[PDB]
């Protein structure tokens, strides 16, 4: 039972990130692609992002961006997610070939979810993420216990999602690193990893990149250190991810985790014989 490798492709930033003019479906694929042959075993599609200050795009362009992407990858038999909150986005990438839906607001942000995924019988990945004001929706709110109100929020999307019809053993459960959460949150939400494996749910993992690693990372002026020096330590993750029994793990660098996992499996049999 290997850590599943899920490659992030996000058409808008593919398309956009570097200065682009037009929506770049070829581009978003041949990435994917890429994704597949450094080792991916699933890629998650996304038309849109989350954070503070991000161009805001109505659910029927989110769409329009992320099925042709999908149609192109799911017809070389590739492993699809979906990465959105919108249930309308959802059935529509779902028709064009993914096979789980990765949503972070872990089925609160769309009453609809839920009915698609009861109805649809595909994996369904629910991200914790307690955002009460959306008008701050990035606040991080007073935990008494992160790691227990976590286990405690996501095991609650879970018990909704089986009462909405969704399978137990089709649901799939994310800490949400940095997610309305401070650095100090994350590492203990990582450290808490075996716990948080241990509800039999399967976990994912997603800190490729974040903020809290720039936060590790800064020079000793404080200057954070910028995302692009972040992969090591986002491989190092994905490495003690492994190591504590999570499902899987989401990056953008697929090749440096996945190299990172070659070593952790190359130690680990290095005495087996016959
Ligand atoms: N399940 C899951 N999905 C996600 N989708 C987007 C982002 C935002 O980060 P990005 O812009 O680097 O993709 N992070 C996660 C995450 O940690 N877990």
């Amino acid at each position: 039972t290997p850590v599943q490798v899920m490659g992030v492709v996000n058409v808008t930033q593919d398309s956009f990130s570097d200065g682009g003019k037009f929506i770049d479906t070829d581009r978003a694929v041949e990435h994917g692609l890429a994704l597949v042959a450094a080792g991916a075993q699933i890629i998650d599609v996304g038309g849109e992002s989350t954070r503070p200050g991000a161009t805001r795009i109505d659910p029927g362009v989110e769409a329009a961006r992320v099925t042709p992407v999908i149609r192109e990858l799911a017809a070389q038999g590739i492993t699809i997610s979906i990465d959105t909150m919108h249930a309308d986005v959802a059935r529509a990438a779902l028709e064009a070939g993914a096979h789980i839906v990765n949503d972070v607001s872990g089925g609160r942000a769309d009453p609809g979810m839920a009915g698609v995924l009861a109805e649809a019988k595909v994996p369904w990945i629910l991200m914790h993420w307690r955002s009460v004001d959306a008008d701050h929706p990035h606040r991080v709110p007073g935990y008494r216990d992160v790691v227990a109100e976590v286990r405690t929020e996501l095991l609650a999307a879970v018990d909704a999602a089986v009462t909405a019809g969704v399978e137990p053993e089709r649901l799939v459960i994310d800490p949400g690193l940095g997610f309305a959460k401070t650095a100090e949150h994350n590492w203990a939400l990582l450290h808490a990893l075996p716990d948080l494996v241990a509800t039999g749910v399967p976990v994912l993992v997603g800190a490729s990149r974040k903020r809290f690693l720039g936060t590790l990372l800064a020079a000793a002026d404080g200057t954070p250190r910028p995302p692009d020096g972040r992969e090591t330590a986002t491989a190092v993750i994905s490495v003690l991810a492994a190591m504590h029994g999570a499902w899987g793990v989401r990056v953008h660098d697929v090749q440096a985790s996945v190299d990172a996992l070659k070593v952790l499996g190359a130690w680990t049999s290095g005495e087996q014989i016959g």
